[PDB]
Formats: C-alpha cells, structure tokens, sequence
C-alpha cells in the first residue's frame, strides 16, 4: 500500500515519502511524461512502469509483509499481487537510497509543463 511504502522509504532514507518523493520531478508521486530529470525521478519512473507490469493490482490499496535480515528487505509471501507490489516498492526505496547522493531539492513540487513526451517502459 502507498503508505507501507512511504514507512519502507523513510526507513530507508531518513526522509519523509510527503513531501521528498511525493512531488519530485516528472515520476515521483503522480507519474506520466517527460524525460525523468535525475536518477531519483528514474527510481519513479522504473516503480511506475513496474506498477504498471501489474494491471490487475491495486498497489495503493493492498497490503503487504516484510521483514528485515539485517538492513536487507524481505518480502513474505501473501498474494500474488502483493508479492510483485512488495518487489516494486523494495525496488524503489533501494533505488532512492542509492541516488541519495543527488536527490535535489530544486525537483520538489516540480510544475507538469517541463515534463513533456513519452517514454517507453
Ligand atoms: C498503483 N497506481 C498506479 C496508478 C496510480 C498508482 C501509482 C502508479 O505510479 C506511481 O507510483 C506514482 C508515483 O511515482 C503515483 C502517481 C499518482 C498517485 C500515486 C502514485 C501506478
């Protein structure tokens, strides 16, 4: 669920989902078009396309486990879809603790209008 995943990103991060990653760039937070405008905005740009592998999934919604083995996330098993969302949103908070070292805060509550073509998944 989106807010499981905001724990699992401030978690991981040290930074609050809202509002680091809830507005940032062209991908974080309300996804569709444009080039993503650093690794942080390609982090949400692969976690939208990965939702997006999920159709039949309600990844705002629907819960799931994991665990902790040391720092290293585990997700446990519950349904199929929470499984592959599980592994989405690891993805993610892994994605944004390695691009920590360029995270801008210039990108938060970027405007819509600079984000503009598509970009295929
Ligand atoms: C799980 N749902 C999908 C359709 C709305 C959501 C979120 C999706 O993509 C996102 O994760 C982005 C943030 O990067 C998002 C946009 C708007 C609301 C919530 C999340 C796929």
């Amino acid at each position: 669920s989106l807010l499981e995943f905001g724990k699992m990103i401030l978690e991981e991060t040290g930074k609050l989902a809202i509002p680091s990653y809830s507005s940032y760039g062209c991908y974080c937070g309300w996804g569709g078009k444009g080039t993503p405008k650093d690794a942080t905005d390609r982090c949400c740009f692969v976690h939208d396309c990965c939702y997006g592998n999920l159709p039949d999934c309600n990844p705002k919604s629907d819960r799931y486990k994991y665990k902790r083995v040391n720092g290293a996330i585990v997700c446990e098993k519950g349904t199929s879809c929470e499984n592959r969302i599980c592994e989405c949103d690891k993805a993610a908070a892994i994605c944004f603790r390695q691009n920590l070292n360029t995270y801008s805060k210039k990108y938060m509550l970027y405007p819509d209008f600079l984000c503009k073509g598509e970009l295929k998944c």
